[PDB]
């Protein structure tokens, strides 16, 4: 007995991020919070096991005027927010072109932008196996279909066949083929596309593109940018977007739930990069009243916030300076695991930033529910555990790589 | 020169609203709050050009933790601010049967959620005459057609035969029939749909369903209904959606914006009301999924700051109390402009309540421009001239109308 609409009737949520974060809470108000590992939510909470609200992000957010906190924000975006964040985005790396910024409610309004603007119903959507699990979502509540390549050869290297065979395929059946990467610090993986990876993929796209039948959208999903690596060398891939042929079009969706440590904030910026400001500005047209169609503006405290911030050479080597700390504070506890991970022998997908790291198992499921009775509280995707390397302080990282891989080793994983 | 899909390319908003907003608070940045009439935006000022942020709200919103600030909500929202935001919306007057609330970014997402879910591609959504130009933008976009009826017969009251009429036109062509209401206190208008009214538009609609050809999704956006009348008076309609035939589904879009004065942080609740247990969990399903799809969730701090002001007794008097003051300012400003009006023989649309009252003319733009080198911002709309009142102290309003009469006759505009 239903009234909704036709491709509407069946949709249901299963939501296995969300609860599985709250029976952790649940073990860790109680039972006592050190006695619970929480490995689900991609919030960063320090040492002592309390969310961190980065001090300078915080301490700006709260001496704001009034106006700003409660005042409306044109539907684009603040300006000013607009060109601070594709500041911090890129770096000494801002690439060449037609650059125009939306703002968004964080990476998955950007996403959801993308991919209404520029594909078909029917149409289907590429991405690496290893991804996001919204990305699903996004597709599928509107008709679209989120379809995978393998990301991985039997090396883990960027498998270029797999790629370019799943492009190919949807390039043959659709005009406009839209890919998402999410990289540097890949969700679950933690994998980074390298520099030289991305050349062998613009290059092949260019290839594409050149035979005259194709438009390509390059989405991606920087979340984890100030997280992967070195201010520099995480960045310099962003200027191979340069002059691009006008039938590629890029649109890095960055977002400060992560960079900024605000998450219910819901703030981003997609950010469209094209050699045709034609294109460009189309870009900006096309995804401005996307906005006004859905939320109409995006939170203004937390985009005067960021902005103020980056203004401010001060304020912004304090604050780049204390999430430096977090994220030293993150990779110290990913090396104690892929140390401990690597003696035991617990296979580990490649990670080289990002708040997660996962564990390949066709039986993740299982394998934690099991781990939920250790008082360990971790996420179960299709291909593998993932696990929150944000949320988990030193005590309780190192030895935790031997409390999973024996788990797994007594149920024949 | 294009890459979008073909649906997307050509899309351009030509946004009046926030244009004109920003050359006001320019001017007013520059030459002082207090030299420029400032009818632009639905954000109260007080008697002195300042914007309002009530003080119970802002102190709870300040100080609350860390984990409030920053921590993701459910993809629902916070069951806390869902049970908060019915309570404070309904008040005594809760509807009987199946009720399920799902958080949305304002009104504008409650609106965007209830097209995408309950309308097919190319269908037709019915609203007032006079509407909030967002309601066309969000059918248009995701290729849908805002289509209208006729809000006033000739005695400025509703019309039943030009609404009953477009229902109709609807009704044949497709199963689902989505209607927006914007009351009480209309935006541009400030009408309120009178119970009566809601009788005889709910006793239509039951006849229609009756048929077995149709279905009815009523949206009702309440975004000004703390700024429109006596707590109970302005609530009391609610109780008429007891128990509807199943074939009708009501939608209640609910803010924080107004009502609290957050006014730029959209946030707010769609409540689902249904006869039909299984309706209402439809309801609950297709737009939590749809919430993930497009924002993951919802400001948790302008949830948190009113689910614990509404749930406490004390702070929750105090908010009202604060709230009111600023409401009652609001209604003497707009009785000086009617008065003023009236005496200047300048025509306005009926005026019960909200931030906004409009003038008709097909000359809006022209006459706009022209009030703006007096350092007067109102806003054009195609069929009118729309005014905030609620940023428009009464010093300010007194002597408008005569202003805006005079750049009518002026122009040669009556
Ligand atoms: O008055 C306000 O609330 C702000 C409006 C604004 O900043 C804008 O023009 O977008
Ligand atoms: O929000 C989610 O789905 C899970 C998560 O931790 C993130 O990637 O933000
Ligand atoms: O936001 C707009 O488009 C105009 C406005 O003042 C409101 O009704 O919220
Ligand atoms: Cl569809």
């Amino acid at each position: 007995t239903s009234v909704a609409a036709k491709h509407a009737k069946g949709k249901k949520l299963k939501d296995v991020i969300f609860v599985t974060a709250g029976q952790a809470q649940a073990d860790a108000k109680e039972n006592g919070r050190e006695n619970v590992v929480n490995g689900t939510l991609g919030a960063i909470h320090d040492e002592e096991g309390n969310l961190v609200f980065l001090k300078t992000v915080k301490e700006e957010y709260l001496s704001l005027s009034d106006s700003e906190h409660v005042g409306y924000a044109p539907i684009a975006g603040i300006p000013d927010f607009l060109c601070a964040a594709e500041k911090e985005c890129f770096g000494n790396f801002r690439p060449e072109g037609h650059i125009r910024s939306i703002a968004t409610a964080g990476g998955t309004g950007g996403i959801h932008h993308l991919i209404h603007n520029y594909t078909e119903p029917g149409d289907e959507v590429l991405t690496a196996d290893w991804y996001w699990g919204a990305y699903r979502v996004i597709c599928s509540d509107t008709g679209r279909t989120l379809v995978t390549y393998s990301l991985f050869d039997e090396h883990n290297n960027f498998n270029h066949e797999a790629f370019q065979n799943r492009v190919n395929e949807l390039a043959a059946k659709q005009t406009n083929v839209v890919v998402i990467f999410n990289t540097p610090g890949n969700n679950p993986t933690g994998y980074s596309i390298e520099d030289k990876d991305w050349d062998s993929i613009l290059n092949f796209l260019k290839d594409l593109v050149a035979i005259g039948r194709n438009n390509v959208i390059i989405g991606i999903d920087v979340a984890y940018l100030d997280y992967s690596g070195e201010k520099d060398e995480v960045r310099a891939f962003f200027n191979k977007f340069s002059h691009l042929p006008k039938e590629i079009l890029t649109c890095v969706c960055y977002s400060l739930s992560k960079g900024f440590t605000m998450y219910g904030q819901r703030v981003g910026a997609m950010i469209g990069i094209s050699d045709d400001e034609e294109i460009a500005d189309e870009f900006f047209e096309v995804n401005k009243s996307t906005s006004r169609a859905t939320w109409s503006n995006i939170c203004r405290p937390a985009m005067r916030t960021m902005a103020n911030i980056v203004a401010d050479p001060a304020k912004f080597k304090e604050y780049e300076a204390e999430r430096n700390c977090y994220y030293q504070l993150i990779r110290d506890r990913a090396d104690i695991f892929k140390q401990e991970a690597a003696q035991v022998g617990l296979p580990m997908l490649p990670y080289r930033g990002g708040f997660f790291i996962t564990i390949p198992t066709d039986s993740a499921n299982a394998i934690c529910e099991e781990l939920k009775k250790e008082h360990i509280y971790v996420i179960a995707l299709a291909n593998g555990i993932r696990i929150a390397a944000c949320g988990i302080p030193k005590c309780q990282m190192t030895g935790l790589a031997e409390k999973i891989y024996n788990a797994m080793k007594s149920l024949g994983k």
